[PDB]
């Protein structure tokens, strides 16, 4: 039964000329579809509509080619061709009884315009702090009028495309906020200086947009009410509440964020630094002055926390981005009282990393169907049922083997899942114990819960933990029709790394003064005072180990041959991670790698130490002057973070005996997850989901084709257009 | 007329079953189109076919989704959709009598598969040294047979698509090279160990592809004959030549490069480091052993250098990528003896920088129609002719103003171009005087030459240099119908920068101990011994000034608030630039910026010195602990490289008197290039090209729409497919 206290989340609420059916609201978020992948855009949003979300929004939607985010992918509403592509989404969302919203965007200099080559315009000329080679033209009064007109023409196309909700977007330090914020706005005319003057651009845009479409569409606005930068950008109790009072009469609904664009991880709070509800102290300030409905995101996954912010009067509506990606059916699950089916977001920001890299589609660590709904036909809650009695043995219960188990049981198969480990979750169990990573637990907590539930409904299925390791003969004599090897990866013990692909002389994790991540996380092997971490990985392991050891009292130096924490730029974790290492006194030596190791010392070299001039010097000889930067540094312990290898011994043994499978009635054995190749957790989860989805295909080791959303030559994007080459001569 | 010694370049040569009409060959190169923008792909290659190139190749062309380069854009030949898209290019290239070629690609772990999410396969499992989070599965024998079959199926699709030339691609350390090269290949079976074994994968692939399509298509191979890394990878006189001998009977034509993928600026050599012909010492080693036609790229633009390598017997064919982008008509121009019309590539690698960023279309510093042929209808050598006698005044002869003059004169307009400078070229004249950048001067040399010749045939046009600066009154009284303002930008003199968008206290380049780039390049202002460069720019200025200053004997420290030379990662200059700074003893302080300057000293701070934990602390205060890393450093001279600002005073004065334009018979005044917003040189050039092409449009200040190559919802990419959402249930 639904807890009756949760009934309030299912009450409707008026927003201008529209009604939201409940309090679950998907705020605008990127997915890597834009107006470019209309199947993905429409499936991803309409699965959530079917899942019960009251309103579904596009990501940021450019109003004109001079706000082109290429190389990143935004939605666009430039012309009739975009109207058609985006209407595929509004039509589909409407079929499930939800509203659709579009977030009208203009970036100023933050949009680098790499496709359009156009010049962005802004309140003053500046080079973007985020796109540092991108500059804008300072607007004159006619520029201001013409960009306001872009907004009006876009709002009109938006109504043509079937949208119910139209935003003017002034969060993440985009144009309306640029004019509001003296960090950007240095004008001394009537659009700069006092708050009334600084607000003028956004207020006139709202008035013009509302005048164009507002009796048909709700006019929303998204506002970074505090830049979380201190004085000198926007402060909630200085300009923020006061802007709200100025704009309140024009806005049908407030959508509130904090932070800027360069560090928008302050908005999309990674769980490493921020808990559910972290934005409350700023967001709550808006309902203190607004007489309109208000939401403000804060990684809300828990209906207990949701009813708290509503009954205490801090927000009227529950806005979510990530939680809707991890679980498009979150609302229906709360409505039906299926709390234990809720697939809770871990705030890892892998979904965001995709968009930040610029171009790739979204993926999600929890939800292997995000991005897959359209092109592979994978609905998160509906699985093809087996028509046979086949059984599957799965060796290994980390993200990949556990997801395979969950999906195969959902599809009706008999599944035996086994692991030496005491509990489900494989390498994630030690990872989630790293400083800050505690919520990454939820990935294996969800799978433990679901697998336990699923066992009750197939009676032949089985979960066996803390078992002896499976051997090739155990597998061969197990009795399963098909077998999945999901045995994971381990960190290298011998210095092998992506720069040289070879061991490092003297590297050996069995020695008393060297350790792998696993040995560090296990916490039995002694670690001395001075610790060097030798790093050839660009994600979280080395910085997380550095933080762990430094908080535990060690003097830590990281020697990195690749850009330290580079992938954390994309998950937005990097700025706070670097501040954390700095507070903790961790020393960083970038651009160095290690050519050999001995007890208590290691030799390092600057990676740019070879001569700059290449000549042909013949065979057997380097074409550059020799690198003479080598020097010795000391340590008491050396932690090797140099890369990973697949644990695929068992697979190798079974394959060498493939001639024996048929006589043992084994029809197939497949290799997934880290054991095939070291993957992101999201991608290991994906491989388990995919093999389970395709377990009946000719070769389940290899994905079948997905639908591609690429133009077909001979079909013009513009309706009635001419697709042929035409020179202007 | 053509020099008779160039006649050799126009002799045909047989390659297997096909005939090249001349010795001008466009090797495979990225353009940002692949099979996804079939308009762009077909227009870009077919203009060159019209321009006399004997063969035009697609870029690297994936044979299967488990070699997907997303976020970077490759061609693809995975299915019938791609066959239709690429056939637009083969049909268009054939219309002009050239051969069309495709480059069959499989990247191993170098392809990060961010769209497909499939697992790449390789000779041994490694993490790519270029994509450092991307790992492959080690190939067993069936894997090898399967990937070989992918090449075969792609080659059959290629013949369907109408290609004449099919490559097995084994350069830039892609898969055939990975099996060849013990840096990657650690196998101990019959595909590893000896040369014969290491070559077996590439040899079998060639035999299979030749078998499938060889009667119909020339089989070419691209080979990184030396990795330029010394022993430990491929060396030309060790494995290189011996491999050519083993494969010679299978290959119709050799296409030779040097270098790997992580540092492929050794192949696409930047003029900063490499002259025309820089590859000859390695390339000529192939004809020492091969009996087949051979080419090897080397930034060839001069026909004198071209006949040298053919008459000496070092190559049979002139392969080009960049020269063909700068001038699609280079071969016709040589054929007709129009040497002074040749637009010579400057080796800036801005074209490549787009590809490297991942996703955007190619652009070109010399050729402002690259990427624009299809979507704007801009042919590089055909100009719509004016039908009126309108005159245009152009103030400033830098890359934008001189491009605008050139195009307007080619279009039949009367133009008067004026500048205070003694020579055409604007800010490029000092830029090209920086260490290594002398070849960048070709951009202005081309325009100086072209403008001089256009004046001889456009008799009412005029060039005036060494002029007094134009004032607003001079412009208003000048007598032109239209005016273009192209007055450029300057480096900031008060510390204004992209981090704070404000001046720095104490910054002022009028002080004797502080200098701008222009003051350094001018050479008059004295510079002291200890130099600090303060940098907030990510491209070439700060590194290039550091080189110049350290080579002149100064002790140089670079304090950089942004990632130093970040943009040079994309131009492939970064690795030799860092080696150059290291060998000159230039010190770098990354992650710091500057809070105030005084005579001989400046206060710097660590950019990550703020506390890592954000909390609500109310207005007037930072949400984090204070940054306490501030410290002073001394200098004798401080070079300010903090950002640029438009020089738009003349513009602002004319706009302030817009009410007088009609009295003075001025129909419009437009603002282009760096004076509208500081741009890359390629983009400043584009703005002048654009306004010239669009001088008759309603508002030439703003680009008209271009044709968009994005899918139309309702049309499936696969012929006969179903575009509608369908779930697998
Ligand atoms: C993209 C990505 C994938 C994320 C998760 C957030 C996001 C994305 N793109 C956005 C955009 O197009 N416009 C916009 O206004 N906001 C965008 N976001 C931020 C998102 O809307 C939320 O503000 C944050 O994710 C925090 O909310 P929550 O995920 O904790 O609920
Ligand atoms: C992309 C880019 C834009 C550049 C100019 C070169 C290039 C690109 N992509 C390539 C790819 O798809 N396959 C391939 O084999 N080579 C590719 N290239 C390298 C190019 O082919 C030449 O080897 C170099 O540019 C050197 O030749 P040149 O430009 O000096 O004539
Ligand atoms: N022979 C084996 N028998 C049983 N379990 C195994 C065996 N080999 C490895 N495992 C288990 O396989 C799991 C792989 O999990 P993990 O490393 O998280 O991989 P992934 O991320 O691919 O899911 C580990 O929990 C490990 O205990
Ligand atoms: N008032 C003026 N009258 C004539 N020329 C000017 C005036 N102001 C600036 N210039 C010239 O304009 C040119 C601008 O060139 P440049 O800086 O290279 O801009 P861009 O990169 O946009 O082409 C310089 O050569 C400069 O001398
Ligand atoms: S990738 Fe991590 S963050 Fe993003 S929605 Fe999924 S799960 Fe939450
Ligand atoms: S961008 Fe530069 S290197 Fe590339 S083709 Fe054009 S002029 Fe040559």
């Amino acid at each position: 039964a639904r807890d009756p206290k949760h009934d309030i989340l299912f009450e409707p609420i008026q927003i201008g000329p529209k009604t939201l059916r409940n309090r679950f609201y998907q705020v605008p978020h990127c997915i890597g579809a834009g107006s470019d992948k209309p199947g993905f855009q429409s499936a991803h949003r309409s699965v959530k509509a079917e899942g019960g979300w009251a309103a579904l929004n596009t990501e940021y939607c450019s109003i004109n080619p001079e706000s082109d985010d290429t190389h990143r992918l935004s939605a666009r509403i430039w012309d009739e061709g975009d109207v058609r592509n985006l209407k595929a989404m509004t039509d589909e969302v409407h079929k499930y009884g939800a509203l659709a919203g579009v977030e009208l965007w203009y970036g100023g200099a933050h949009a680098p315009n790499m496709e359009s080559r156009a010049t962005p315009r802004g309140p003053s000329q500046y080079a973007s702090e985020f796109e540092t080679l991108s500059y804008c033209k300072e607007m004159d009064l006619s520029d201001i009028a013409q960009v306001q007109q872009f907004y009006v023409d876009a709002a009109k196309r938006s109504r043509d495309a079937g949208f119910d909700i139209v935003y003017v977007y002034g969060a993440h330090s985009y144009l309306p906020l640029q004019f509001l914020n003296p960090y950007y706005n240095k004008r001394t005319d009537k659009y700069g200086g006092s708050l009334e003057n600084r607000a003028r651009f956004w207020l006139e845009t709202l008035e013009k947009v509302k005048h164009a479409v507002g009796s048909d569409c709700a006019i929303a606005t998204r506002f970074g009410v505090d830049t979380v930068y201190g004085p000198g950008q926007i402060e909630a109790e200085v300009d923020g509440q006061k802007f709200v009072e100025m704009a309140d009469s024009l806005v049908d609904m407030w959508d509130i964020t904090i932070g800027d664009i360069a560090e928008w991880g302050e908005d999309a709070g990674p769980s490493r630094f921020y808990q559910q509800g972290h934005t409350i102290p700023w967001v709550k300030l808006v309902k203190q002055v607004s007489k309109k409905p208000v939401l403000g995101v804060g990684r809300y996954t828990d209906p207990e926390k949701m009813i708290e912010i509503v009954t205490k009067g801090y927000a009227d509506i529950i806005g979510c981005a990530r939680p809707s990606i991890a679980d498009p059916f979150l609302p229906q699950k709360v409505e039906q009282g299926r709390y234990d089916d809720i697939r809770v977001c871990i705030g890892c920001n892998v979904c965001i990393s995709r968009w930040e890299i610029g171009g790739p589609p979204m993926i999600c660590t929890q939800n292997a169907t995000a991005g897959e709904e359209y092109r592979r036909g994978w609905h998160p809650e509906k699985f093809r049922q087996t028509k046979n009695k086949d059984s599957v043995l799965i060796v290994g219960a980390g993200p990949s083997g556990s997801e395979a188990a969950r999906v195969l049981m959902e599809s009706g198969y008999t599944v035996h899942l086994t692991d030496t480990a005491e509990k489900i979750g494989g390498h994630l169990n030690q990872v989630a114990a790293l400083p800050g990573l505690g919520e990454w637990s939820y990935h294996r907590d969800y799978r433990e819960t679901q697998i336990t539930k699923l066992l009750k409904k197939n009676k032949e299925s089985q979960l066996a933990l803390g078992q002896k390791p499976m051997t090739a003969d155990d597998v061969l004599q197990y009795g399963a029709d098909k077998v999945i090897i999901a045995t994971g990866a381990r960190w290298n013990t011998d210095g092998t790394n992506c720069l040289t692909h070879d061991p490092i002389p003297g590297a050996d994790a069995s020695l008393p003064d060297q350790l792998t991540p696993e040995q560090v996380m296990d916490g039995k092997k002694k670690i001395g005072k001075r610790v060097v971490i030798l790093n050839a990985d660009t994600y979280f392991m080395a910085p997380s180990l550095a933080e762990k050891l430094a908080t535990a009292g060690h003097e830590v130096t990281i020697v990195s041959g690749v850009h330290l924490a580079n992938y954390m730029h994309f998950t937005l974790e990097y700025p706070n991670m670097m501040r954390r290492l700095h507070e903790l006194h961790v020393e960083e030596l970038g651009d160095h790698f290690c050519s050999r190791i001995e007890p208590g010392r290691m030799e390092i070299y600057n990676i740019w130490g070879d001569g700059s001039k290449r000549t042909y010097r013949g065979p057997g000889v380097s074409p550059r002057d020799a690198n003479t930067s080598h020097r010795w540094i000391e340590f008491d312990s050396l932690v090797l973070v140099t890369g990973r290898h697949s644990e695929c011994t068992l697979w190798n043994e079974l394959k060498a005996r493939e001639s024996e499978w048929a006589e043992n009635d084994i029809k197939g054995i497949y290799l997934i997850g880290d054991a095939e190749a070291p993957r992101l957790i999201a991608d290991a989860t994906f491989t388990g989901h995919r093999v389970a989805r395709e377990i009946e295909e000719a070769n389940p080791q290899i994905a079948i084709p997905y639908k591609r959303e690429t133009i077909a030559w001979g079909t013009p994007h513009m309706p009635g257009g001419n697709f042929k080459i035409e020179y202007k001569v």
